[PDB]
């Protein structure tokens, strides 16, 4: 299992944390040199489980799916509470088994349905840690609506910065003030699967990309990668979903 305390934390204990949530995750190889995370796991094997403590010190155990590093639902004391999807309920048999009673959140799992529901885009949410510590406070008390706000930015401060260095990097600037993710966040979260199916389409095709992909920038300026040199590819994405789940 991997832990984190918001009690304390500063840049260089977050980074630290993310790179235990890194090697937490299995792959038997590496194309181009990133992990490729496994086609599919066998059981309780395919759930990771992430301690949380805010900085007060109570806490949330959440958890992860190993094969996409999606998150499946998470535990408040005595209660489990997993996504409404078909994953997230196959998930419900293997973890939080000892929970007192198990609430399915009224929408599944991906950003445009958790949008919905906390009635803003993740465009005007504000991320950091300082965020995250709220995050973990409003779902320690069940409210539909206030858990979908903090489910974006726990999945965001966690997985999504996991799967990027960049992401990771944005969260360090925010590690005592938050601030609305920039529009290449935003476009790297939006792209980890088509990035990930290139690169490994890339692997017998001397690294060139059957289709490129189209992020936005630094600054905001639209850009094309077309292959496996591109800083993106080289410095930036971290994990690789296998194609197998596309
Ligand atoms: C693969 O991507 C690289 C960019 O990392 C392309 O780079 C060209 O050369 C410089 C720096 O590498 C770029 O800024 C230029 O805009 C690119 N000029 C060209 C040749 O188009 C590189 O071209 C790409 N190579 C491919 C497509 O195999
Ligand atoms: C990032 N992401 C996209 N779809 C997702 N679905 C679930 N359930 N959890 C996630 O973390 C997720």
């Amino acid at each position: 299992d991997v832990s984190f305390r918001l009690s304390g934390a500063d840049p260089s204990s977050y980074g630290m944390f993310i790179k235990d949530l890194r090697n937490a995750l299995p792959h038997t190889e590496k194309v181009y040199n990133i992990p490729l995370l496994l086609p599919s796991v066998s059981g309780a094997g395919r759930y990771l489980l992430m301690h949380l403590f805010n900085y007060d010190g109570n806490t949330i155990t959440v958890a992860v799916d190993v094969t996409n590093v999606y998150i499946m639902g998470y535990l408040a004391l005595t209660t489990s509470y997993f996504f409404n999807e078909p994953a997230a309920d196959l998930a419900s048999q293997y973890v939080f088994r000892s929970a007192r009673r198990k609430i399915t959140l009224p929408y599944s799992g991906n950003y445009e349905r958790l949008q919905i529901a906390a009635g803003k885009p993740r465009e005007k949410i504000p991320i950091g840690l300082p965020a995250l510590d709220t995050a973990i406070s409003t779902l320690l008390h069940y409210d539909s609506t206030a858990a979908a706000g903090a489910l974006l930015v726990l999945i965001q401060t966690t997985a999504e910065a996991a799967r990027f260095k960049y992401i990771e990097q944005q969260i360090q600037e925010r590690a005592y003030r938050d601030e609305v993710p920039s529009s290449a966040t935003i476009s790297l979260e939006n792209s980890w699967s088509g990035l990930s199916k290139q690169i490994q389409l890339a692997q017998g095709n001397n690294g060139v990309f059957r289709t490129p992909t189209v992020l936005v920038d630094s600054k905001g300026n639209r850009v094309q990668i077309t292959n496996v040199t591109s800083n993106v590819v080289t410095s930036n994405i971290q994990l690789l979903l296998n194609t197998k789940n596309i």
